[PDB]
Parts: C-alpha cells; sequence; structure tokens
C-alpha cells in the first residue's frame, strides 16, 4: 500500500550488480585458468 | 541504515537470483552456440 522511508531502487540495483559481479569473476576465472596453460610453449 | 516497512530479504534475494538467472542464460548460450557447430560430423 504505502512506501518505505527512502527506497530508491535497491532491489533492481542488486539485480544488475549481482549478474555483473558474478560474471566478472567467472569470466576472468576462465581467461585466467587458460592463461596458466600458456607459458612460452616452444614448438620449433 | 534502517529497514523499510516489511522487507524480508529482497536485496539479498535479488542478488542470488541475478547471478543464477544471468548465469543460466550465458552458460546455456555457450553450450548451445557450440552445439550449433557440431552437426553429425562423420570422421570414419
Amino acid at each position: 500500500s504505502t512506501l518505505p522511508q527512502h527506497a530508491r531502487t535497491p532491489l533492481i540495483a542488486a539485480g544488475v550488480i549481482g549478474g555483473l559481479f558474478i560474471l566478472v569473476i567467472v569470466g576472468l576465472t576462465f581467461a585466467v585458468y587458460v592463461r596458466r596453460k600458456s607459458i612460452k610453449k616452444k614448438r620449433a
């Protein structure tokens, strides 16, 4: 019915933040894990 | 600082939901995009 004190947009905010942050870790984790394999691998 | 009228746990909730949902799409999108490449490729 009524509204809280000063609820701007926490719900939605957290939503976009979670998806981004979560993706930041996973994404980087992938690019990092792979890089660990590349270490000046000579091949003639 | 304080809490709204009666908000159980929307903030945190949305957080976990976003990361999961967002991950669901991205994850599947990857497994799907790749599958599009595999079309019963015979190799003897």
